[PDB]
């Protein structure tokens, strides 16, 4: 099926998912000089204090840390959002080298990686129905730059060995996602889509201005994961990011000046 290789990469996705050439595709380049400062944008409210992580899984294109979303345990609200959005999972996109890896770019600048915390609008009952609505999802995007180590990320880094190949999973409880947030919650927001097939256009993107730094050693661990399943030729999981898409008729708003 789809992937990030020469023969099944982002350029080929449109054949199986025509929406790839849609009107509100992600990611996009964030031009800081044309972004519109919107003073009506309220601050973000991140309530992750009762978060309950369950397991981590290598799905062939990234690794997913899944959470229990049967109750308002870890929620996002405020900002450009109407209603409460529940955290269901998070994953990253990274590169083969420190100079690439993020999906969104800021004034064309690429970061080493990008964290996506996926949430769904509780008004819709479950994730499956949320993806049928234009305001069904809210994804918090956080940039990662190489520098000092992020203590709160080591727990994830350490378990990667047990889920090296596609299909493997491991129990991953008591992980606190608050350890992955930057100091400031200033952000840019725009209407977009999931960046991997089915590329559904139900996402309200909230990209934080301030990146978090991780050590070279931490990011190196990501690059040791495999795309392939066990007993198959080794294909390192690197460059699992989609290039910027045309903004078309959309305006990116900023919560800061
Ligand atoms: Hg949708
Ligand atoms: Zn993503």
């Amino acid at each position: 099926h789809w992937g990030y290789g020469k023969h099944n990469g982002p350029e080929h996705w449109h054949k199986d998912f025509p929406i790839a050439k849609g009107e509100r595709q992600s990611p996009v380049d964030i031009d800081t000089h044309t972004a519109k400062y919107d003073p009506s944008l309220k601050p973000l409210s991140v309530s992750y204090d009762q978060a309950t992580s369950l397991r981590i899984l290598n799905n062939g294109h990234a690794f997913n840390v899944e959470f229990d979303d049967s109750q308002d345990k870890a929620v996002l609200k405020g900002g450009p959002l109407d209603g409460t959005y529940r955290l269901i999972a998070f994953h990253f996109h990274w590169g083969s080298l420190d100079g690439q890896g993020s999906e969104h770019t800021v004034d064309k600048k690429k970061y080493a990686a990008e964290l996506h915390l996926v949430h769904w609008n509780t008004k819709y009952g479950d994730f499956g129905k949320a993806v049928q609505q234009p305001d069904g999802l809210a994804v918090l995007g956080i940039f990662l730059k190489v520098g000092s180590a992020k203590p709160g990320l080591q727990k994830v880094v350490d378990v990667l060995d047990s889920i090296k190949t596609k299909g493997k999973s491991a129990d991953f409880t008591n992980f606190d996602p608050r350890g992955l947030l930057p100091e400031s919650l200033d952000y840019w927001t725009y209407p977009g889509s999931l960046t991997t097939p089915p590329l559904l256009e139900c996402v309200t993107w909230i990209v934080l201005k301030e990146p978090i730094s991780v050590s070279s050693e931490q990011v190196l661990k990501f690059r040791k994961l495999n795309f392939n399943g066990e007993g198959e030729p080794e294909e390192l999981m690197v460059d699992n990011w989609r290039p910027a898409q045309p903004l078309k008729n959309r305006q990116i708003k900023a919560s800061f000046k």
